[PDB]
């Protein structure tokens, strides 16, 4: 499973080391550059429980998902899991629950202490 290959071959790219957010690459970006604080970004994504037994896509909107890095307008995964992404990469995450929804959960959809797990494509970025 896409789950599976993260758990055993993610990077943890937290600042506590706590496995909290693993990445794998699934396919490279161009250049170097990544996304700062206060950059608009640009996605497609897909996500699911670890279980999958709920799964949600942007895609059903053509347009991309659209968010301010950095700021708390998404779940802490991303804020760390984004930043870390260059222009037409895709990666996969797997994400804690204190690093999306906690135990609080965000009922009926997401349960108390959820992993989630996410592929993300970067579209692109532009300054704040
Ligand atoms: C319809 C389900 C929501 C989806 C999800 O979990 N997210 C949507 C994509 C981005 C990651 C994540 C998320 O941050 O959810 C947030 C939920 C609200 C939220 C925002 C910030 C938060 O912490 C700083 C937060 O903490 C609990 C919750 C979200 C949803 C939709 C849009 C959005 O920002 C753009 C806008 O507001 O226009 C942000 C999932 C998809 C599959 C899952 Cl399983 S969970």
């Amino acid at each position: 499973g896409a789950p599976a290959t993260v758990t055993e071959q993610g990077e943890d790219i937290t600042s506590k080391k706590d496995r909290g957010v693993l990445k794998i690459v699934k396919r490279v970006g161009n250049g170097e550059e990544t996304p700062m604080i206060g950059d608009k970004v640009y996605v497609h994504y897909k996500g699911k429980l670890s279980n999958g037994k709920k799964f949600d896509s942007s895609h059903d909107r053509n347009e991309p998902f659209v968010f301010s890095l950095g700021k708390g307008q998404v779940i802490k995964a991303w804020d760390i899991g984004v930043a870390t992404m260059k222009k037409g990469e895709i990666a996969h995450l797997l994400i804690k629950p204190e690093y999306a929804y906690g135990s609080a959960g965000s009922l009926p959809k997401i349960p108390s202490n959820a992993t989630l797990f996410f592929e993300i494509e970067l579209l692109d970025f532009k300054g704040e």
